[PDB]
């Protein structure tokens, strides 16, 4: 069996892109990996709200309550201060849920927080993204920042968690964190160099039509253009989405099962992986998914699935 993987964060370095993660957990109050809890998470909001846990520290003389989740890259070892962000988004695609966009079967994938939930895979994830970005389509945000919704358009599917454009690769995501800069030079009056590889936002004197690429603290390229037809400065005057595929790839379309040691059957509680046979004789502890004994790798691999 190849590893199940509930969870993916990006990974700043050495792996400068998006990997499967490793779901922890410490004392909120002295920081070590000592908080036992009483039963374990069982959807994001259990991991990604604070205090939203709770359980007891282990640690000699530690009073601390607070179960605090944090997540690791999974393709190399990893201190427990290497922390990465979750991409809460990125789903493992357990269902079979086709492609929005190409309709092929991939894993994992992008479900949207629309009411259809509509799944994207990563690669169209990503052709979405750098089209908006080119287009200069993004929707401002208030205060949020700048967010795509679903790419059928849906309406309340704006993506809250912005780090799921490291996803576009540092090229890509420089660009979309500089969007909001670029977007208010322009709102300014100014203007961009026509030279793509630049791109410089200018703030050449109002009126003026002659512009060079110049500015603050050695920006620029030092293109000399005409401000009104963005060529070279001269003298004298300027001359999605398919119907049926967004049906078929909506995340919403195996309840109990015997117990491995004893055979008694249990019925699934929640997203949790983590399962506690009643039994008196048998008391096994094991993975729902794996329908192994229960580890350390199966909490960290998938503690809870969705
Ligand atoms: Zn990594
Ligand atoms: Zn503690
Ligand atoms: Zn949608
Ligand atoms: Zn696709
Ligand atoms: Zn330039
Ligand atoms: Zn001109
Ligand atoms: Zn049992
Ligand atoms: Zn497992």
């Amino acid at each position: 069996s190849p590893t199940y993987h509930s969870f993916f964060v990006y990974c700043k370095g050495p792996c400068h892109k998006v990997q499967p993660g490793k779901l922890r957990v410490q004392c909120g109050t002295c920081r070590q990996a000592t908080l036992t809890l009483a039963q374990g998470p069982s959807c994001w909001d259990d991991v990604l709200i604070p205090n939203r846990m709770s359980g007891e520290c282990q640690s000699p003389d530690c009073p601390g309550t607070r179960a605090e989740f944090f997540f690791k890259c999974g393709a190399h070892p990893t201190s427990d201060k290497d922390t990465s962000v979750a991409l809460n988004l990125i789903t493992n695609n357990s269902r079979s849920i086709p492609c929005i966009a190409c309709t092929d079967v991939r894993n994992p994938v992008l479900v949207f927080q629309c009411n259809h939930r509509h799944v994207i895979c990563l690669d169209c994830f990503h052709l979405y993204c750098v089209t908006r970005l080119n287009d200069r389509q993004f929707v401002h945000d208030a205060q949020l920042g700048y967010s795509l919704p679903c790419v059928a358009g849906c309406p309340n599917s704006l993506i809250k968690e912005l780090h799921h454009f490291r996803i576009l690769g540092e090229e890509q995501y420089n660009r979309y964190q500089q969007y909001g800069a670029e977007e208010c030079v322009l709102q300014m009056g100014g203007v961009l160099c026509p030279r793509p590889g630049c791109g410089a936002g200018l703030l050449p004197e109002q009126g003026q039509r002659k512009v060079t690429c110049e500015g603050g603290n050695g920006l620029g390229c030092g293109f000399v253009f005409c401000r009104d037809c963005k060529e070279a400065y001269h003298e004298g005057e300027c001359d999605r989405v398919d119907q049926r595929a967004a049906e078929q790839a909506r995340w919403e379309e195996k309840t109990t099962k015997p117990c491995p040691r004893c055979n008694v059957p249990i019925e699934k509680n929640g997203g949790c992986m983590h399962m506690k046979c009643p039994q008196p004789q048998c008391k096994l502890e094991w993975c729902w998914n794996c329908g192994c004994e229960w580890n350390r790798a199966c909490m960290g691999d998938h503690w809870f699935d969705v």
